[PDB]
């Protein structure tokens, strides 16, 4: 399992 | 700000 | 599967 | 306010 | 797919 | 930034 | 054991 | 960019 997180830059 | 999560499918 | 949301900073 | 929702397609 | 939507406060 | 952590699975 | 990390570019 | 490393378990 790969899990993703954070969020947009410039958003 | 726009808040990514989850998992990548097939890993 | 990847989720995305939020909103856009400063509209 | 400008909303932002989906999934990253491939993923 | 990402969707957007909304409107431009204070406009 | 978007950070993904993980291993494949099965091997 | 296979890890994977790193970041999403453009992200 | 998203490293992977490792080896593959039982060999």
């Amino acid at each position: 399992k790969v899990k993703v997180w954070g969020s947009i830059k410039g958003l």
